[PDB]
């Protein structure tokens, strides 16, 4: 099926440890996609025995949905993983945030709303994402966001079920996988709290001025106060979202949760299903504004196992 010869590799547009993120064009057919390409190596010692089948599980439900990334297809090289992916061009929340500095209430509220739809229809679909944070939420050209990087999600989550991995991006992790407890799905809310504060304040609840064993010491211990400047709405929701306690969490009811968001006074007046069709104007046009692979260790790939990557070939029917 498909292969490095079907594409051309544009440029480099993301960089982490584990994986690296290309722009990519299909020859035969002139679109443009994304690529996110990861060492098998790395999947087999890094990550859990089901990654590869939670990811390709991941990205099928992804297809279906306006807030996520949709996967076009994928294939292996001997050493490597590749991921093609629907390409998204806005840029991401960082990179807005860093213009921008501070976002007005009204700008959080738009996103924190798109960014709850796209999180409730995965804890729906028993997902836990485990990494939500600027620069994993995208923007498209018209202005909503899309959230990608699936490769911290937890999948087959049942009503009453746990998992107990200690993962995520420090400033977003909960305090809850910090005291080693079992978790579900309250982690992301706590981390779109996290996110909401960041987008309001201008700043992380856990800026300064063992230098990760501090901050970790600040999320747990340290009291979180919203700042003056916000409204009283704000400061509700941002104190809810930012509640240690799991099962007193915003958002956290096993029964009501993602009705309590909905129903919050910081959400009034938003209508969620405008909001989910995308009927609901964004507040920023990306548009219009603003402003080559590693060689392989022949050592290592010669022993690699790959049985974990067996069929791993596939191209998706119905184009994301
Ligand atoms: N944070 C963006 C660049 N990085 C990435 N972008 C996208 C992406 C997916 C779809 N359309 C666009 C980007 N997906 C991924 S998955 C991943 C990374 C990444 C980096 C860390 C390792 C895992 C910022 C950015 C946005 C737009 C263009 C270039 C860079
Ligand atoms: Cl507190």
């Amino acid at each position: 099926s498909l292969g490095l010869q079907d594409f051309d590799l544009l440029r480099v547009i993301g960089r982490g440890s584990y994986a690296k993120v290309l722009l990519v064009r299909l020859k035969k057919t002139d679109r443009i996609y994304a690529m996110k390409v990861v060492k098998k190596e790395l999947v087999n010692d890094d990550e859990d025995i089901d990654w590869v089948q939670t990811e390709k599980h991941v990205f099928e439900q992804a297809s279906n949905h306006p807030f996520l990334v949709g996967l076009h297809s994928c294939f292996q090289t001997e050493s490597r993983l590749f991921f093609v992916i629907e390409y998204v061009n806005g840029g991401d929340l960082m990179f807005h945030m860093q213009r921008q500095r501070k976002l007005p209430e009204e700008h959080a509220r738009f996103y924190s709303a798109e960014i709850s739809l796209a999180l409730n229809y995965l804890h729906e679909r028993g997902i836990i994402y485990r990494d939500l944070k600027l620069d994993n939420v995208l923007l498209d050209s018209e202005g909503h966001i899309k959230l990608t990087d699936y490769g911290m999600c937890k999948e087959g989550l049942r009503p009453g079920d746990t998992t107990s991995t200690f993962c995520g991006t420090p400033n977003y992790i909960a305090p809850e996988i910090l005291r080693g407890e079992d978790y579900g799905f309250s982690v992301d809310w706590w981390a779109l709290g996290v996110l909401m504060f960041e987008m309001m304040a201008g700043r992380s609840p856990f800026d300064i001025v063992n230098t990760e064993d501090y901050l970790f010491q600040v999320i747990l211990e340290k009291q979180i106060r919203i700042p003056r400047s916000l409204s009283v709405k704000a400061a509700s929701v941002l104190k809810s979202f930012l509640n240690k306690d799991p099962k007193e969490r915003l958002g956290c009811h096993p029964q009501t949760g993602f009705a309590d968001i909905q129903g919050h006074p910081f959400f009034r007046n938003v209508d969620w299903d405008m909001m989910e069709q995308k009927q609901v104007v964004p507040p920023f046009k990306p548009n219009i504004s603003g402003e080559q692979l590693t060689p392989d260790d022949d050592d290592i790939v010669r022993k690699i196992d790959q049985s974990e990557f067996e069929g791993f070939e596939y191209i998706n029917p119905l184009l994301m």
